[PDB]
């Protein structure tokens, strides 16, 4: 594996060819996605992000193409990589390195690194290429990060480097660990301080998802969190819109893409209740299933129970449900001995962030032949039963790769907020300690009346008299700091 | 075009080397078809259908393949050929061709003439094909039809023959009428009562459809309905189930694959409060847009308000809509005025069985300007304003152009009762006069039953003295002749 | 002795006439929320449809009921009325109904009414007679507007009892209602002898208003007993559509909320039947919270309880776990004693269907259990073997009409619409009726409809002549075929 | 107005005949209530609240007599006023001064000071009788609040009484406002440091309501909260499921009482978003009305529109809608102007906490006339116009004036709340400051599961490799504090 270049821009990708098409979904996608447009506007003369270098770790969609050509419309130069070995979606992706007035043959657009159906040997490679950048003594100075692994990288790296030595793997190592720690020894043959040196570089980290900055939560408690970190995930109008809204739009996509399975009559078992959960279960209700929910939270199981929905453990409900959906956030929560519970037919995937949800590693080593029916479609039969159970995207995130991820509309929200915190963590850099850092309340709300305006909500204005009475100002914001919508 | 012969076997399709991608998604639908394998087991001894060459004008899908699979085990004989030029999933017409023991190189299937993006010419082209069985002496003896195209071929064809003559097409009627017409009068020219001999041949038809079964209601009341008839439409196990159910999933599909845009939050147009008006509105309401009706019957009005919808004119709404689905059965629902007053990047399809609920003639010369996106989406600007609309499947049935119809486990309701209405047809002609039939209730109730039983329902028995309180057999239909459901 | 009072040569029996002038305001309101019937009284006022018509009428004494009433008689009818429930009558609209639009407690200008809530079995059948029974020898009732048929059951079984010549005894194990059928019967033929006979030959028709009364005509039309025409006004598509679904929708979470303010949201929630009103049901409390399940013995209504996100499970499975079971059936023994026993403590058990029947009720009372009162209404059974107690809604009565009110005037405005309508048709046209059970043809329907999406604010597309064409419709319908089911 | 005594209990109610009554509904609450009851088993033998002196202002329904005798039967001594002039239950708070054990003739309970259909001078003369102990050195030494009234007359008092005057009142001064001060002026007469005695008495206040809270907020902020306040109200379990699944339940009852109005098919308008306004809307959605909402906040706002529901201003929506309800709790929402310009028999209530929500102080000065249709419900007629609009409650909460407010299961979550929040700021009280806390998501967490082990719902162990994975107890809490479920 070698990066391409052509006309100055270095990259790896499925095809060239396909930016056409590539840009015909980039201006419809604009369209959907007022907040980064209007940002853009906000933004252009003032030149924000001028001088910064951005590093981004997220899945090479259509909607992370109109987040990228956002971020360079406002002073930042680029890299890319997906953060997914599937949710890259190849058209987009070549868009991106040719640029709005770009071709294929003369691309004008940003270095990326990503095709939809990687290797993880490939993955860890163009996460590599989009970490290191041309000149050694202006590395990365930013990072936009979605699962951590563009940030994990770097502090396991540096860890590495001032330990002196990139430790072994054993075996039960998962075959990523081994993959990820090839890439760092290899690293360090050639190269002692190449993390130590883009860690001091960066100025921050924004990062996307629940898990991504569950990790960073992590850092901050060990004390190696080299620089300060937006939770973007935790927005408002990230989390109680995309976590939730998103999935409600796109695990049905997902499962409809991936099998044409009637979702009405069926038994859907849900594992976790919270955003994510809460939008698959209301997916799946509005379709006609039977939604049953699993929970360790006592709180988010009481809501799962107002809604209608059972509250039942994997191994009393497993045997008998339809399609099984992993939504925690955690790891083992279908393992080989569920798995061989299950119906004949019945369909398993993951919604979480990672692989781990579902016994992957255990199915593999199980004696069940796996047959693959299409891309991201597997048919695992166990000779024992005659049993099959129907695999989505190899039990990686079933919504980006099996089909498109969150709709344009959606991501609007996700990628105006993620926008704007890089903004702040770039221009107000010495404002920060080295610690996660939630967004301030009224660009919550920026971005909330954004979409209230293109969706053709009337909002009502707060006269005076009644904005003394609330103690609040007209123009917000307009709820206590634990406000929990 | 001339048909491809392959081992003794007519057909023209995409692409015959995918009948094993076709195979394996044929063996799925299998399990999510209880209706169709229950009845391939129950009638395996009888062969109900031996001596039956049966012509079938239906959408070459997944699910057909496995009813046409299921009328071959039953010792018929058929021809294919798609109702749609879109809706053809060529996988699965290579699968049916091949047959379940067959190669490409050596296929064991069945005559199938369809592909997904046919012309019309070619639509018309393969369905006469479909039609003409190849010995002159042994003519097509059943017909099974959805949107009664193959039903009009034979009878306006004998029409036309017993008239000497097939009339000129007048110079402003719509471009398949004169594909229509140029089909049957270059056949007039070589072989005089063809279409006559193939009319007093056929046994029966079967119709699948709204549409085709009014076309039926309309041969009849002219004495034009040369034979029975049955009405598939409207086995309560059909509309009640594939018209809604059916539609509330496929919709939705429809519009992810085509658009990817955001339901909830958007303003949506149902035009038509019919079984698939009812369908979409709930598939759209689940995902949290903002529905509103149109409707001209007053009983299905009343409906949508009271599921909570407002029941308006395209005239006051179009302007507001974001999504604009047609969903009648009926000619001219969006004209161009409509159209033009569509706001920018929204979206219209039909769901309709034709393309004459939009105005796409009026649109094709308007004078906007087209730019396909990719396959069945197309993006429509007028200069005059500026504004872009977003076009599904060319204004043709847009679940089965821009996505794969409705799931297996809806289709095997429809296609158990076609399946049964052929039987009925075949075996017992003698018992139908030259009319348009229903099947009874205990049939409806049987195919009922099953998906029941598939599902895990638990049905409760009557005692003796609550059948007799009611009036009814334990076993028997358990509902009045006009009862609703 | 139970005898009817007379104010002003008018005879009634009810619970209090001074409940008249709320009642009136009641009245008043549910006439804006009742397009339907009002919208008859303007087309039909000066045409007087009903003048001769002397209606007796067995249906629900609610604030609809009145209004429904006084839609008969400013077109020109006569009426008697009673309650067909012993717990369906709400006093005040009683009240209203013997004053009149212009009459006082002290000088009533009403029509007469027999009914009050919480009758006893004795005193419905009594009711149920007084309103059949014209002060005129010479002119008895001529029409009958009927829920349930019991109005139907007492002419046609008193008139073939008559001719039989005699009245049957009843069995030591006969229900407890038909022990007192029976006893009015054989006790007005010691002095009366062609009574009902007499009243069977005046009678018109019937307008039979639920699903219930109507298979009881079809049963008495396949024994070749129907004796007059009927019209079953339950089958109006306005009427099965929307009143037994989405009147169920709206009435049934209010009995359970004034019958025990018991959260909806979380529960298991047992339904059995998946008709209409099992589906008003189910909608209802799907949209509340609670966690639904559906019994059923038809596997076309029991394939749409699955598709729309309900178990379909038998009442011995389910029992055990249900925190509230509701019965929507038609059907007689559909939770038994076995089934109640098994019942979770303080489970709620309610029936919705027209009769008692649907829950063994009698089972229960003879079984042992204590019964403490909490309100009208609400009452809790005690088990001593298990120490377990259920609450009872309407001593198994239908419960809308028994803890609440029934269905909104909106609701009814369409059945009632129907049912005028229908009184209107076989008064005026009784000629061309067979005594066969009869349906409404679809373009009334559609009128009764088209009022209601008026009211409301809906605006219809009217087809074009190439629209109409195409579909082979009238512009002005109707719009669909006789066996589309909507 | 002078109290009644009784075997040595001091009260004012309705009826004490109404005692049976009472307690069988108590029994039958208790099994509804499971919150209360496991904390009676909890803290029988440890009698936490001896020598607490609560007094209570809370709505005087079934719900709050299973919270006193929970309240006594932990040791505390109790007195009690209802928080609103409709809301008590008359026969609630005959069961509670009578006890478990009492008769009408001796009764055994606590002090009640309560009935429906108080006048404005009655409420506050039974507030006053609430925290005016019968020892004047053992004042009261806590307050249980839901509004901020007691509060409020404890905190005013003390201050007028710290200023030598009572302030006379303006003309036209709110009407309530008038009330207030000629309770405090009166008082202040014979008794110049009531209240400064009694606020230096309380330990603590623990408030139920987002509008009490407000309140607190604003006591704190002028530095004038002179003793530790719980905010009940933002327990997870109170705000999340009482707030929104509480209204959900209780909305459609008061207005089934008030007015047996069909909801189906009807124009809703719901003032406010927030979580009342959501349990307002989820609940007219599920009965089938066409819900529109109004809106300040354009996160609550685009949370509204993703879920179906137009936003819009009263101004636009008003003339149109057949039920408006303001669930907002701020100021000057449905004015007389707006009103005017309602439809002919509209239904009007408020479900906020107090009832300045809708210009009531203006509508009885407008020229309509008011006739009593019932207790609670009133029709309006405007004599220019001949529309009427039926007016519930008065404009003062709704569910709690025409129904019963929220039923016991969801109430047992708030007093579970309100319980232990009494506990902790009296055992642990040196702990706290004169500041507005929140209990510790562990006590939330707490409650969540006794609630959802009552009905039947099943929780996953998290193993200690699940635990570790993601840093928390397998025992909890399972969430960081920012968490918005
Ligand atoms: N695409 C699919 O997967 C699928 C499935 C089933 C049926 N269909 C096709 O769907 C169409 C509708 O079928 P259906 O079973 O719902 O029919 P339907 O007869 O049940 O309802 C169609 C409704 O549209 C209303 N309508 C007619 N003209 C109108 C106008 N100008 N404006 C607004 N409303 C109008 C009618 O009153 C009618 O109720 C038919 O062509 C049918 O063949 C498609
Ligand atoms: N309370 C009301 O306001 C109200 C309103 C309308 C009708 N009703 C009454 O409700 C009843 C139902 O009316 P409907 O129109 O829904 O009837 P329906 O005939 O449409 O449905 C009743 C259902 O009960 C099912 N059933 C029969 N026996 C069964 C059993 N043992 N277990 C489970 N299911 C069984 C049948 O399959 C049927 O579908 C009738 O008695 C009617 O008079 C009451």
């Amino acid at each position: 594996l070698t990066p391409d270049v052509r006309n100055g821009i270095d990259f790896k990708i499925a095809d060239l060819s396909l930016a056409d098409f590539g840009r015909k979904e980039l201006r419809i996608a604009e369209h959907e996605m007022p907040g980064l447009m209007s940002l853009r506007r906000e933004y252009a003369e003032v030149q924000p992000l001028k001088g910064a270098r951005i590093s981004g770790s997220l899945h090479m969609t259509v909607q992370t193409a109109v987040l990228i050509e956002t971020l360079t419309a406002l002073g930042a130069e680029v890299r890319w990589a997906s953060c997914n070995i599937f949710s890259t979606q190849d058209h987009a992706a070549a868009a991106v390195v040719v640029g709005p007035h770009g071709t294929p043959d003369e691309p004008k657009g940003v270095p990326v690194f990503a095709w939809k159906g990687e290797t993880l040997e490939e993955y860890w490679w163009a996460a590599e290429q989009m970490l290191t950048w041309p000149d050694p003594d202006k590395p990365a100075n930013m990072i936009l990060d979605d699962g951590g692994d563009a940030t994990m990288l770097v502090l396991r790296g540096m860890q590495y480097e001032k330990a002196g030595v990139v430790p072994p793997a054993e075996e039960d190592d998962p075959a990523e660990w081994k993959v990820f720690l090839n890439l760092l020894r290899t690293r360090f043959e050639t190269d002692k301080d190449k993390w130590t040196k883009i860690a001091e570089s960066v100025k921050g980290v924004t990062e996307e998802t629940t898990t991504g900055v569950l990790r960073l939560y992590q850092f901050a408690a060990a004390g190696d969190l080299a620089f300060p970190a937006i939770n973007v995930n935790d927005s408002v109008t990230k989390s109680k819109f995309d976590n939730k809204y998103g999935t409600r739009h796109s695990l049905i996509d997902g499962i409809n893409r991936g099998t044409d399975a009637l979702i009405g009559g069926k038994k859907v078992l849900i594992c976790g209740y919270g955003d994510v959960g809460k939008g698959c279960a209301e997916a799946m209700k509005g379709q006609g299933a039977r939604v049953s929910v699993t929970e360790i939270d006592p709180i988010n199981a009481l809501q799962a129970m107002m809604e209608g929905f059972d509250v039942v453990t994997v191994e009393e409900a497993i045997g008998d449900a339809d399609i099984v959906v992993t939504a925690t956030g955690n790891k083992d929560i279908i393992m080989l001995e569920h798995i061989k519970a299950m119906k004949d037919h019945a369909i398993l995937g993951n919604i979480g962030h990672f692989d781990n949800e579902i016994d992957m590693a255990g199915l593999e080593r199980s004696g069940a032949t796996r047959v693959n029916v299409k891309p991201q479609v597997d048919l695992w039969t166990f000779g024992d039963t005659g049993r099959s159970i129907i695999v989505l995207s190899e039990g990686r995130l079933l919504n980006l790769g099996n089909a498109t991820g969150h709709p344009s509309f959606v991501m609007s929200n996700s990628f105006a907020n993620q926008t704007i915190a890089q903004i702040e963590l770039w221009t107000k850099n010495d404002e920060y300690d080295n610690e996660v850092y939630r967004l301030p309340k009224h660009l919550d709300e920026k971005v909330a009346r954004i979409h209230v305006e293109a969706l053709g909500g009337h909002l009502t204005k707060l006269t005076k008299e009644q904005a003394e009475y609330l103690g609040v100002d007209v123009e917000g914001p307009y709820k206590p700091d634990h406000y929990r919508y």
